[PDB]
């Protein structure tokens, strides 16, 4: 049944690191402008746990200066209000992020030159942080996913090179093992789960921005090729609703999209639906 979920995106980037947060409505095409973040960001993931939204990580750049987030907000739908929690260990700039038994995985990301392979598990009911094993590869740019309790990071940027490996972390463990390498070379790909495949959406191989996708199937454990976005594109925020994968903005090499395509499994093919209020990348989207 459809009660109403929207898709929600948070910061992102345009000409600087954004506050935004704003809704759309799948059903009747309407977008709404909530309240801002109390601080900008961009490249930074979001995700919901227990109808609450969460903006983890990032980066704050504009004029005013660079600096790398390791802060955590939780936003309420009911109040509209936002709200800090506790910080992580690290700031983590173009970091991916994951959901496990309601608890936030902070996965890989930035500060500075350095490169995180590291990891660390955020518990609500007790705002606290905790390290758990590292990423056997140091990724940042990284895209995670979540099926069946095993979380997904694909692809990213080690420091010196883009990769097209990925691999799964295996929570009551506690330990990362390597999947199948991706066909494509991606960093900052749009990376969701949608029934048993993780999808990697565009990405940077190094060169140019990507427009082709391909899933991992756990049960064969094979990537394949679907059918290609209409736009390029690296930084995009994705997610899935009511059984379709949707892409919010990124960056095509020359502009900053607004557009947003739907990806429909059972035809294979992708369409615009919207467009966002205004061109982005590297925005936080989540679905509550
Ligand atoms: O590193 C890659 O290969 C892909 O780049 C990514 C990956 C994952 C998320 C994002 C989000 N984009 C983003 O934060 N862009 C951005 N942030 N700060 C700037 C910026 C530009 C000039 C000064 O600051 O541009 C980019």
């Amino acid at each position: 049944p459809k009660v109403g979920r929207l898709i929600y995106t948070a910061g992102g980037y345009f000409r600087q690191s954004l506050s935004y947060l704003e809704a759309y409505n799948p059903s009747d095409g309407t977008w709404l402008r909530l309240a801002d973040l109390q601080v900008p960001r961009s490249g930074l993931a979001g995700c919901v746990v227990g109808g609450l939204l969460y903006a983890v990580g990032g980066r704050n750049n504009s004029p005013d200066g660079n600096t790398d987030s390791s802060a955590l907000d939780c936003y309420n739908p009911m109040t509209n209000q936002w709200s800090p929690c506790a910080p992580m260990s690290v700031p983590r700039n173009r970091i991916g992020v994951g959901v496990i038994d309601g608890h936030i995985y902070a996965v890989g990301g930035s500060h500075g030159c350095i490169h995180h392979n590291s990891v660390e598990r955020y518990e609500p009911e007790r705002d606290e942080w905790h390290l758990v094993a590292p990423m056997l590869t140091r990724r940042i740019g990284v895209g995670v996913a979540v099926l069946n309790r095993l979380l997904y990071a694909v692809g990213g940027f080690d420091g010196t090179n883009r990769l097209n490996s990925a691999e799964c972390y295996y929570p009551e463990r506690n330990e990362w093992r390597m999947i199948t390498a991706m066909n494509t070379i991606r960093s900052g790909a749009g990376v969701c789960v949608l029934h048993n495949c993780i999808y990697a959406a565009g990405g940077y191989d190094g060169q140019d921005q990507l427009n082709s996708v391909e899933r991992y199937d756990v049960e064969t454990e094979t990537w394949t090729f679907v059918a290609p976005m209409k736009h390029r594109r690296s930084a995009l925020g994705i997610t899935v609703h009511q059984g379709r994968i949707y892409v919010l903005g990124g960056y095509d090499g020359h502009t900053f999209l607004d557009s947003v395509e739907c990806y429909d499994p059972d035809t294979d093919t992708w369409s615009e639906v919207t467009r966002m209020t205004s061109g982005r990348s590297g925005v936080g989207v989540a679905v509550t």
